[PDB]
């Protein structure tokens, strides 16, 4: 939801990808300000219909723009996640729903 105050410890639940529920890894923040982990971005966005999976904002030009500049990852957010949940980030780097409405 809102800005994390300076030096505040973020809750785990803010640091989880809202698509896959894993800790956010290499978070990608779309220009509508929704964020998802890079693996989810590749699956649910880059390789699907290039819309934000949260608000359906079109993100095809945004994706070309940043893929070309290798700047997909929100680096400041990624910094903060690894600072506060480093073990979670390591574990990930090691590898009932009535409403199924998000494609692959
Ligand atoms: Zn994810
Ligand atoms: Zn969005």
């Amino acid at each position: 939801s809102m800005a994390l105050p300076k030096d505040a410890i973020p809750s785990l639940s803010e640091c989880q990808c809202g698509i896959c529920m894993e800790i956010l890894v290499e978070p990608v923040t779309l220009p509508c300000n929704h964020t998802l982990c890079k693996p989810c971005f590749q699956s649910t966005v880059e390789k699907a219909s290039l819309c934000c999976p949260f608000c359906r904002r079109r993100v095809s030009s945004w994706t070309r723009y940043h893929t070309r500049r290798n700047s997909l990852v929100n680096v400041e957010l990624w910094t903060i996640i690894q600072k506060h949940y480093p073990r979670e980030c390591k574990l990930r780097a090691s590898g009932y729903q009535p409403v199924r409405l998000l494609s692959k």
